[PDB]
């Protein structure tokens, strides 16, 4: 149908906007602490601590399969990156501190993306 196609164009455009959002967020992580999944070879107990691991490469795979229906879904995954790190790592660590900075800096970007998603529909 023509409606399914119009729907598919909106999803494609959301995917476009979310890609740019993801690039901006990932720039706030120049150390690449959140680039890739936590290694289960190097942290064998990680899944005893963290039930839903997340990272920027896993979000990117979802993004490119057009797997985010809306900004809320995308934000949930970003928040997992931050929140998992802040539980697993202690306050006085470079990892926890990196998550705090990413959260604080990502807020600005996410604040405008919400306005753009509402605005362009």
């Amino acid at each position: 149908s023509m409606e399914q196609v119009a729907m598919e164009l909106r999803l494609t455009e959301l995917t476009r906007l979310l890609r740019s959002v993801l690039d901006q967020l990932q720039d706030k992580d120049p150390a690449r602490i959140f680039a890739q999944p936590v290694s289960l070879k190097e942290v064998p107990d990680y899944l005893d601590h963290i039930k839903h691991p997340m990272d920027f490469a896993t979000m990117r795979k979802r993004l490119e399969a057009q797997g985010y229906k809306n900004l809320h879904e995308f934000e949930e995954d970003f928040d997992l990156i931050i929140d998992n790190c802040m539980k697993y790592n202690a306050r006085d660590t470079v990892f926890y501190r990196a998550a705090v900075r990413l959260r604080d800096q990502g807020g600005v970007v996410l604040r405008q993306a919400r306005r753009e998603v509402d605005s362009i529909g």
